[PDB]
């Protein structure tokens, strides 16, 4: 119906809406993590800062998807942003592992979206995904994997000194 | 249980958690409005910009509340961020009226929170609310009322020229 | 025959030549529009400026396609640039609607070109189209749709005041 | 009797004098801690610097209270500044825990002062306490709690390496 809509399948529109909700959910998870590390009984300031930055970045990814939805003449349908799985993330290492799992889940969703766009012969949508989301996800996954490896090698979560020093030296 | 907790009632902690969720919900409503005005069949760029700025400000208010929760030794319990009431906000004037209603609802919640903090003799929480939330809410309500008045006087929503010119001159 | 030619199908070469001609035709249409709004009995300077800028941009798109043709070892075959459909474009709103229709036609041609390049397994040509043409077209279509929406809402073409104010505030 | 005195109860004046003495005592405790960490057999320079800064800040808080006493027409009655409980503070972690306990005691005194001022309907005194003392105390308590948490997690006081690294990385 939109005067600008061209080569934009309804399935693609629906998938974009689902991706918007997933990105908002990921941002909310990161927010929860960030303020977990701000707790007085956790007190890892750079973990909190790292996850807060991640949250803001995820928010921006969601917003970019909404912008695309409008650009292509699709209609944004928002849904509830579900609360994260955990209130207490239990350690820096556990939070990093959960973030890695989350980023891989988002990446899988993006790959499914790219598959759909390819099936619908929507080169603009494919190129948008590749340009703005896929390599960002690969880099994020690599960085989180590096963090997890380093934390495990340093002796986290059992060694509190490990998480303290990782907070200072890697995230600081 | 928190080593930093002092003169922080459990009722106040719960009310702060509810306020956090309300602020996140308000931010989400503003986001929905912003991207409604970004639609090709609405195309009011400065309305979109205004509501996007409002959304970011609300997000920051929520985050400040979470920071307080941690500062006082309370524990943040996040909840689902419900989707906004509307997908289609129908006009600049209607969006402004809905935003006014929303801001007054948030203000009423903040006033109830202040009443609770006064009843619990929590001067720090009272002062926090007064310093960071109450006057901001009064100013926001006044600004939205001004916008609604001007839009109505110009002939919105029936006159599209009114909303166009208000977009340019007041929000631009 | 070209020493540089590699994985460049003759069908792709022919389609590129057709695209070159289409881009030149679009530039010529925009030129006609621009100088229509420069007429003393139309006198919408920023409409003229907008369409002149569009014309120059289209010319540059054509030239970029010719550069690609040479880069890949294809041979440029120019054809007559047909005159635009209209000498008199009748209004700012009508010109914007015609420009929207034209941009969607160019976009459809580009999508067909991308389909051909995908069928011929020419990833370089696909990537060229995606990187330099597809998102530019989506943005142009969105912008024109916004202009059309705003002009219609303001009361164009009947209200001359609408086109005057749109000339000043949006295109100025 | 003072020409400037207005709505300043004698009970409030006495409580302000007691608060002045408490702030001076806290400054003296911090001074003792600071020079404990300057000992050659302790030798934690940034612990010493941190506690010296805390001492100076407490002194300034006391002085601000005296200024208020004069502003409101009360009369300053100084009392002996009692020596701190300990000469030897035994470790960085123990000093931080004692500082946390001290700050919470000062905060409790300030809250009692605010309760008194509210009971006497002295909004100026209430606002003074809220503006200059309450949030400062909350922040100080939160910071000390964070320090205590980090020191405990790193393995202090048993691990001298923990206190050394905390000295360098957090307090440095
Ligand atoms: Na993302
Ligand atoms: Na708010
Ligand atoms: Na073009
Ligand atoms: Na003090």
């Amino acid at each position: 119906t939109s005067q600008v809509r061209q080569n934009y399948h309804q399935d693609s529109e629906a998938a974009i809406n689902r991706q918007i909700n997933l990105e908002l959910y990921a941002s909310y998870v990161y927010l929860s993590m960030s303020y977990y590390f701000d707790r007085d009984d956790v007190a890892l300031k750079n973990f909190a800062k790292y996850f807060l930055h991640q949250s803001h970045e995820e928010a921006e990814h969601a917003a970019k998807l909404m912008k695309l939805q409008n650009q292509r003449g699709g209609r944004i349908f928002l849904q509830d942003i579900k609360k994260p799985d955990c209130d207490d993330w239990e350690s820096g290492l556990n939070a990093m592992e959960c973030a890695l799992h989350l980023e891989k889940n988002v990446n899988q969703s993006l790959l499914e979206l790219h598959k759909l766009a390819t099936d619908k012969n929507d080169p603009h949508l494919c190129d948008f995904i590749e340009t703005h989301y896929l390599n960002e996800q690969v880099k994020a996954i690599k960085e989180l994997g590096d963090h997890v490896t380093n934390l495990r090698k340093m002796g986290a979560p059992e060694s509190g000194l490990a998480e303290y020093l990782f907070d200072k030296h890697t995230l600081g």
